[PDB]
């Protein structure tokens, strides 16, 4: 279709003018007041801050440079900051600031106050296929626009996609994103999510999204993951095993859908086959899905969430508060000269 093949082509055009020369500086901490944390993680915390002169909510990650060094994260935080201001699309979260001090890097993000996808399904058990199928269309058409762009996303897992005011997708955390033209080799995402060639080493491609997306499908249509277990290497013995069951309740068109993203042989699997995203949005499982109108948010969506405003929090849970300290000294200057 031309006119999605010179959307795609303009899209590439803008990001590679901001890959080529990516934005830095553009804030510093005494601009925020720090309101509540978000989420914690071995290297890191997410903040809720207020802009002191204009009074808008952001969502502030806060990355400790002497952390992401021990846990030899140095070129997934610098992929992640260079491909987020450079990418743009309806279901990407935006990043709007970003800076670095003595200590810790930032990365100062919209804040969506509706929470994690995740949230929503433990809540409620599963969706309904319509409405798994509607946040499955703005995951494809998110995977089209990366994987065009030369990115693997890498990350996909129900707690780093976030529900906006109008029900719809917003994609969070870009850590393990890469601009990859060919083979790429980390090991790295979530055990549930990972595909087969993940767990054997091999050089991996856009496929293990394709992979990843069939693992969200199964979970929000069903309440739990494909391959579950209890710990992490009868998972793995699972994935690469080529079986999984499904609920009976599963459609017949789901079942086919899913047992073509969950092929564990790459070169068969959907969204990597000659005819690309297409044999994935073709597909009789989406014959209702208008992808021009979910593109341009006209479709209702099945679920708004229940918030104040932009401040309310109620949606995210409770961490214990520590302090975030700025060192007198420079720490691993060196290393992040880029950021």
């Amino acid at each position: 279709q031309e006119s999605v093949k010179e959307f795609l082509a303009k899209a590439k055009e803008e990001f590679l003018k901001k890959w080529e020369s990516p934005s830095q500086n553009t804030a510093q901490l005494d601009h925020f007041d720090r309101i509540k944390t978000l989420g914690t993680g071995s290297f890191g915390r997410v903040m809720l801050v207020k802009h002191k002169e204009t009074g808008n909510h952001y969502a502030m990650k806060i990355l400790d440079k002497q952390k992401v060094v021990k846990l030899k994260q140095i070129e997934h935080t610098l992929n992640e900051k260079r491909i987020l201001q450079a990418v743009n699309f309806p279901f990407l979260v935006k990043l709007e600031f970003s800076f670095k001090d003595n200590s810790n890097l930032y990365m100062v993000m919209e804040y969506v106050p509706g929470g994690e996808m995740f949230s929503h399904l433990r809540r409620i058990g599963r969706f309904s296929e319509p409405h798994a199928r509607f946040y499955a269309a703005q995951i494809v058409l998110t995977f089209e626009y990366l994987h065009s762009l030369d990115l693997i996303y890498r990350d996909l897992k129900p707690e780093n996609l976030l529900i906006d005011q109008q029900g719809y997708i917003q994609v969070t955390d870009f850590g393990f994103a890469k601009r990859v033209k060919g083979r790429t080799w980390t090991l790295c995402g979530t055990p549930e999510y990972l595909a087969p060639e993940i767990i054997l080493s091999k050089g991996y491609n856009k496929a293990v999204d394709w992979w990843a997306l069939g693992v969200l499908i199964y979970e929000m249509a069903a309440g739990y993951p494909p391959f579950f277990a209890d710990q992490p290497i009868q998972i793995y013995e699972k994935i690469v095993s080529g079986k999984v069951r499904f609920p009976s309740h599963f459609s017949s068109d789901l079942k086919d859908l899913l047992r073509n993203l969950l092929q564990v042989d790459l070169t068969k699997r959907f969204g990597n086959l000659k005819n690309g995203v297409n044999d994935i949005k073709n597909h009789k499982w989406f014959a209702t899905t208008d992808w021009i109108a979910i593109y341009q948010r006209k479709v209702e969506a099945p679920f708004i969430p229940k918030f104040k405003g932009p401040g309310d929090t109620s949606n995210f849970d409770d961490y214990e508060e520590e302090e975030i300290r700025v060192s007198i000294n420079e720490k691993c200057g060196k290393e992040f000269t880029e950021f």
